[PDB]
């Protein structure tokens, strides 16, 4: 019993975490088979971020320019190109490390694990998700660039994530490792503003599951609801709406608590309408949105 | 910028973990050098659990009786003994993958993260605290018993907990790696309640500076208190006493914020008299004490 916020076990990534240095700036690259990922603003001075032309200042790299140094070895660079916001490092030696991997774009609402990285150093994990705005609320700090968001299914690591920027909000945009941006945020240092940053429903209906399965109950009424009555709600509270397809995922937690979703919907309207009356559930005094459906089933059924 | 609750990077307790097993009980063991430490329950029945005489129990045991595998190989055990509420398990294979690692006996109020595993495989880190009243809040099922709790500071692991035992109240009890049991619990199936779980009180306020370092500055108010007066109020709302020692402790996120620690307490202290009042801080809308100062420093500061 018990329920945590949990990361991934990070070994498998920190196998992967190498340090890049273009010029006078540092941050974490990806080192997979013979390739280094990292963001593509290594080349930049903090001048250059105001308004960089990456085509421009990559004209003016080598591969000698880019340090690569994996643990206090360094890497010889072969071959390097630009896809997207990110650098693709051709070195001459395949990663020894290197785990079964994908490379995955992720939904808002998806949670995954970062490794938190500096000077390719793994410093600490953490569980985010993707925000429906298309930011994660991470902890970086100047050096962290580079670092990587993962799940993992088994033995296969899928990256999802690699932190490039900071907003003037302190809220953290990045690319998937194809170097596209998640949102509409681009890697200069410009006004960009975040969005709605709404309750991602489908989530914190996983959670009062999990809630429920770890005897966590008061907040269980004598109500249920329809999707477009739940979303009337959803909606003046700033939740995402939800969804059949929504109802269709929680289906196997509905099935194990024998409550029905649109009862659990019943019991998360008469929540957001009352509040907690400063009570919590699963140690929580707000509605946790941090947990997928699915991670809700791996964390009660003890998947490794 | 951002503050997450963060474990440790857990790759070099991942390369620890192994299955033991003896007769119909499989848990989880900690492989160092060529001892393979665990739970000495692993011995019993569920039935044997009730009240069991763990030295009667044993006599019954061989080596060859205690099935120890690392990954799909399986290590020869050439001795065992019992430790407290550990077996140590001699196997003829020092663990390649041994890192530096010490045996520390852990304060309540100190945090450390936890690598949940079943049949020796990892399913996840999170982050813990050991609670005033000798328990933890983790996330343990049936099997993940043996899972353990660590720090690290830099290269070297620090081994702290080992997971024992589920209380009726769905908290957790366990040992140090010398086998002795944080708190008055005992491995046996019986009445054991917890004590009161007061809230650590250095930890809220590091994380008040954290909060402040990080940009949450509403709950900052124009008062300040000593440490008497706020420990009035402590008493009332279950908090720790507030010593001297701490103050000592929270000194460098002082200096770094220029808040006094006893203006910070009265900030505190408004905050227990005056709830949040549907207000967050750190995302959070309850104190969160899970952080020690040296856990703010470090997130804060970036050490790998
Ligand atoms: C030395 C150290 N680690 C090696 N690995 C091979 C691939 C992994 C990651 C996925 O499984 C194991 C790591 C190889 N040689
Ligand atoms: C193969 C795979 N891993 C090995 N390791 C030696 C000790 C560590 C843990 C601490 O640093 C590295 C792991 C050895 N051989």
């Amino acid at each position: 019993s018990g329920f945590r916020k949990m990361a991934f076990p990070s070994g498998k990534v920190e196998g992967c975490m190498v340090q890049v240095t273009c010029g006078t700036t540092t941050l974490n690259g990806l080192w997979l088979d013979d390739v280094v990922y990292c963001p593509r603003h290594v080349i930049c001075t903090s001048e250059d971020m105001l308004n960089p032309n990456y085509e421009d200042l990559l004209i003016r790299k080598s591969n000698h320019n880019f340090l690569v140094q994996a643990g206090n070895v360094q890497l010889r660079v072969i071959g390097h190109s630009m896809q997207n916001c990110v650098l693709k490092l051709k070195v001459d030696t395949a990663n020894p490390k290197t785990p079964k991997y994908k490379f995955v774009r992720i939904q808002p609402g998806q949670t995954f694990s970062v490794l938190a990285c500096y000077n390719g150093s793994p410093s600490g994990v953490y569980q985010c998700a993707m925000r429906p705005n298309f930011t994660i609320k991470g902890s970086f700090l100047n050096g962290s660039c580079g670092s990587v968001g993962f799940n993992i299914d088994y033995d296969c690591v899928s990256f999802c994530y690699m932190h490039h920027m900071e907003l003037p909000t302190g809220v953290h945009a990045g690319t998937d490792l194809e170097g596209n941006f998640y949102g509409p945020f681009v890697d200069r240092q410009t006004a960009q503003a975040a969005g709605t940053d709404t309750t991602i429903t489908v989530n914190v209906l996983a959670w009062l599951y999990a809630a429920v399965i770890n005897g966590d109950r008061w907040f269980l009424n004598r109500f249920t609801t329809t999707l477009n009555d739940f979303n009337l709600v959803a909606m003046k509270y700033n939740y995402e709406p939800l969804t059949q397809d929504h109802v269709d995922i929680l289906g196997p937690l509905s099935a194990q608590t024998g409550i029905a979703v649109l009862d659990m919907c019943a019991s998360l309207k008469e929540l957001l309408q009352n509040g907690m009356n400063g009570r919590t559930i699963l140690g929580s005094a707000l509605l946790e949105d941090e947990f997928t459906p699915f991670d809700v089933v791996r964390q009660c059924s003890g998947v490794t």
